[PDB]
């Protein structure tokens, strides 16, 4: 219980911790209903609005004011912020040209630069075009400091996952706020936008920025603000924060904006009621920095302006039904619109059948604008499966559209029409739901465009803007250093873990009892005294160094004329194998007398390889080869791509991709970049964490056999930036683009399976793209150690990811 009887006297804003039976006056008293009775008559003042006028120049304090003019209101950090532009003659922070601040220019006391967050919800990447126009402000703090054209945001794209995501680092799947709306089946609670359940701190998990900051003993102002709150009285508070005593001033300020958010969902993000909004934002930005500048702050702060997501149009009349493919939608509970989450509607009910329900949802209409996933099955990209509020069936809903249960959840109007015309929520990297990012200030670089990044690893900058250490994150620190002029994080290699051994030519065909059988020999390759040496083959086709394993595990580098690769001596395949094409190479068939061959490998023992039988006897998985046999540099050399530790478990489905991918795209890639190279190899996810299996959580095997099947496969294609340079002859950056493909006993996911494989595969892999840095977590190898370029633009590199839109 609340005391409310207190009173908020001298406490208005005050950045105590203070807890029942006593009232509080801070700015989230309201949502607590625990304000002294007088907080707002005190704390809220609105009399004679946010601007000084010229009639209020030199006036009387009266404290009934919601800002001062009064000759003494500076001292005490009270005046409306355009008090010096109207008594004094100053200009306006935005009419003040651009300069570059080399070092920070801070009062004396001050420290270090404080860091303020300005987050704006619903701000779309593409409104920044805008301009000076209607954002002049917005735009000074653009054209002048650091900006990216972009920042991706973390799936679903709605505000509350991607807050907190932005607050501390972690994928949703980890620190817990999966969704706006959400069921946690332990609690048997409901977390919503609306209602108490959501300041429950058992939601929370993972340690957001201000937590992080006040455990090493840094000062953090207020990252929440009540509703009731009106933008204008939130930047007074935060001056008057700025303008504490030494020993009482927060290092560390967050502004929130509910705009332009709303008016998106109701104008869409192309009307043209959309600029009101804009306009504001930018007013309050403009409140902010002549505040800043009247504190001699406007040189000393560092400001990050960002974005949770962005907006797409959507209207009800494009919506799919759920009650148009399942007989009883009544019976479950559906998170709805643009994501899918589904569930009994009584929790645990036993007649909940998911797998018949997913059939019913599988390519039944042929513009079906939605696709249903098991959530182990959704592209690793979007880490969206590791927690036990994530429902097990989901759908991903085409761009532009919503998914509902039944009609009657639909409310058109007379009008026919429906009261939105904007929603986002959608797949990460849809283009409409891209969102904003400037940094502006001392630390930042001055009129610097970056590439676009992901939300994640801001936390790891605002605590190096801070000197705080990160908590354990998704991050990768140091990938955004060269966002940077200084406080930029020195990254270290990670130590390689397990050496691998080289082993020569040991054992005899006439030792190999594996069950496989090739039709063919090549006679004169038991002639080359220097078989499988290293020779040039790791210059020629491991370009960026050998992989390091990060784990203890036995393995051998194999070599050959075509291909090098780390074999496991335990997974009994490659952990990687890496190879160079180049532009010209030719692509060649698989003679027929070969098609089922596989061969031995004399270099490892009979006990660490695959045998062919445990393939003959399975009858619903085959295999595949990691080199393809498609790209061997000569007939001759065309036997090395048939080892059996080149081979690899796939089912037939799954070989329709891949054979397409060996023997159509990789060539296409060549051609495309300069030549590319390219290291595939095995990922073996079966909990769905985004991490590498151990031995013990590996599910499945190759019919009575103890050969592994992996989740997944991955490829990494690297070649050079600049496109003129062959790809084993680079100088500069490298350009990169990757892909962890699901392994799957069927083509359910792409809906025209059925027709040629060049009609439907390549859409697969777009929507399977992922970052070099994905498959290092899944793999624990740690890629591209041995190159020209810093190891800060390395991580750069592992965590691009190529969109494709
Ligand atoms: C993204 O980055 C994060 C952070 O580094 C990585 O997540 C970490 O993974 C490791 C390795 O598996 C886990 O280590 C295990 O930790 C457990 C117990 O740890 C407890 O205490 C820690 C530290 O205080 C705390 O962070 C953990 O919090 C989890 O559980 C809370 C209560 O349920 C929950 O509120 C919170 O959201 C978080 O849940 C998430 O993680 C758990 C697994 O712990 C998972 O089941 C859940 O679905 C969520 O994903 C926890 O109380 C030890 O017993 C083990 O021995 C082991 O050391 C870390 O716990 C985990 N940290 C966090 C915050 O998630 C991700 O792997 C990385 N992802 C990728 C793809 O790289
Ligand atoms: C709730 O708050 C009010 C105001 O703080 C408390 O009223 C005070 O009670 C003390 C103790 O009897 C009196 O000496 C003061 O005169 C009261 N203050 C005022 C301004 O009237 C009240 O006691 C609190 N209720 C509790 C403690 O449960
Ligand atoms: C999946 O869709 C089929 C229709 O294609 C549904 O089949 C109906 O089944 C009910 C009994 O469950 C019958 O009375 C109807 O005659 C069937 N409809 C038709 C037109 O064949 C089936 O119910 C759906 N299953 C789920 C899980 O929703
Ligand atoms: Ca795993
Ligand atoms: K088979
Ligand atoms: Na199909
Ligand atoms: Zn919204």
């Amino acid at each position: 219980w609340t005391n409310t009887s207190g009173s908020c006297k001298g406490r208005c804003f005050e950045l105590q911790e203070v807890g029942p039976p006593d009232c509080r006056c801070d700015n989230l008293c309201k949502s607590y209903s625990s304000c002294c009775h007088d907080f707002d008559e005190l704390c809220l003042k609105t009399a004679r609005g946010w601007e000084c006028t010229k009639d209020r120049c030199g006036e009387v304090r009266n404290e009934e004011n919601a800002c001062h003019c009064s000759e003494d209101c500076l001292s005490r950090g009270d005046c409306c912020t355009n008090y010096q532009v109207v008594c004094k003659g100053e200009s306006h922070w935005v009419d003040d040209d651009c300069e570059e601040i080399r070092v920070p220019e801070c009062p004396a006391g001050f420290v270090r630069p404080p860091l303020i967050i300005f987050s704006v919800d619903g701000f779309r990447a593409s409104y920044m075009k805008k301009g000076s126009k209607v954002m002049p402000n917005i735009e000074k703090l653009r054209s002048c400091g650091t900006h990216a054209p972009y920042m991706r945001p973390v799936y679903p794209t709605k505000t509350f996952p991607n807050l907190y995501t932005l607050a501390t680092g972690l994928y949703p799947e980890s620190h817990g706020i999966v969704g706006n709306s959400m069921y946690d089946p332990v609690f048997d609670a409901t977390f919503h936008l609306r209602g108490r359940e959501k300041f429950n701190h058992r939601w929370w998990g993972g340690q957001p920025l201000w937590i992080t900051a006040t455990k090493q003993g840094v000062r953090a102002g207020t990252f929440f603000w009540s509703v009731s709150i009106p933008h204008e009285r939130r930047i007074l508070t935060i001056l008057q924060w700025l303008s504490l005593p030494d020993n009482e001033r927060p290092s560390v300020y967050a502004f929130y904006s509910e705009q332009p958010d709303f008016s998106g969902h109701k104008y869409g993000p192309f009307g043209p009621e959309m600029t009101n909004p804009l306009r504001e934002i930018d007013k309050t930005v403009g409140q902010l920095m002549d505040g800043l500048k009247q504190l001699k702050l406007h040189r000393c702060v560092n400001v990050i302006f960002v974005g949770d997501h962005g907006m797409e149009d959507v209207t009800c009349d494009r919506t799919e039904f759920l009650s148009n493919y399942l007989t009883n939608v009544d019976d479950i509970t559906l998170v709805p619109g643009t994501l899918g989450r589904i569930r009994p509607k009584i929790p645990n009910n036993l007649k909940y059948d998911p797998k018949a329900i997913i059939a019913n949802l599988t390519c039944k209409k042929p513009d079906q604008h939605f696709k249903p996933y098991m959530k182990q099955h959704l592209p690793k990209r979007l880490h969206y499966a590791n927690n036990r509020r994530i429902e097990d069936l989901h759908l991903l809903v085409e761009r532009r559209w919503h998914v509902a249960r039944k009609p009657l959840d639909v409310y058109k109007k007379p009008s026919g029409k429906c009261f939105f015309q904007g929603d986002h929520g959608f797949d990460n990297k849809v283009n409409s739901m891209q969102t904003v990012f400037v940094g502006y200030g001392p630390t930042f670089k001055y009129r610097t465009k970056v590439p676009p990044f992901e939300n994640i690893e801001l936390y790891n900058v605002m605590c190096d803007l801070l000197g705080l250490k990160p908590a354990p994150n998704n991050g990768t620190h140091g990938s955004l250093n060269h966002l940077l002029r200084t406080n930029t994080f020195r990254p270290t290699l990670p130590e390689e873990v397990s050496r691998p051994n080289y082993p020569g030519i040991m054992y005899l065909q006439s030792d190999f009892d594996l069950g496989c059988t090739c039709d063919d020999k090549n006679k004169l390759e038991e002639l080359n005294k220097r078989l499988h040496t290293k020779g040039s083959t790791e210059e020629r086709h491991l370009l960026y160094g050998r992989p390091a394993v990060l784990y203890r595990t036995s393995y051998d580098i194999l070599y050959h004329t075509d291909f090098e690769s780390g074999y496991s001596e335990i997974f009994l395949m490659p952990l990687w194998t890496s190879y160079t094409i180049s532009k010209q190479a030719e692509v060649s068939s698989i003679p027929e007398h070969l098609t089922n061959c596989v061969r031995p490998d004399v270099r490892v023992s009979p006990g660490f390889s695959q045998n062919c039988l445990a393939y003959k006897n399975d009858k619903q998985m085959s295999y595949g080869f990691l080199f393809p046999p498609y790209l061997s540099s000569s007939p001759e050399a065309k036997y090395d791509a048939f080892l059996v530790t080149n081979m690899v478990p796939m089912y037939p489905a799954f070989k329709r991709v891949w054979t397409y991918f060996q023997r159509v795209l990789v060539k296409k890639y060549a051609s495309e970049r300069n030549g590319v190279n390219v290291i595939s190899g095995p990922i073996f996810d079966y909990n769905y964490n985004g991490l590498r299996d151990i031995e013990d959580e590996i599910k499945q095997y190759v019919e009575g056999s103890s050969i592994p099947v992996p989740t997944h496969y991955y490829s990494i294609i690297t070649s050079c930036l600049d496109f003129t340079q062959p790809a084993d002859k680079c100088d500069g950056p490298l350009s990169v683009s990757s892909f962890i493909l699901p392994h799957r006993p069927d083509n359910d996911e792409s809906c025209n399976s059925s027709e040629d494989e060049s009609k439907w595969v390549e859409e697969l892999m777009k929507m399977h793209t992922a970052r070099v840095r994905d498959i290092e977590h899944l793999t624990g190898l740690d890629f591209y150690r041995k190159t020209s370029r810093s190891y800060s633009e390395i991580l750069t590199l592992k965590t691009y990811l190529h969109t494709y839109e």
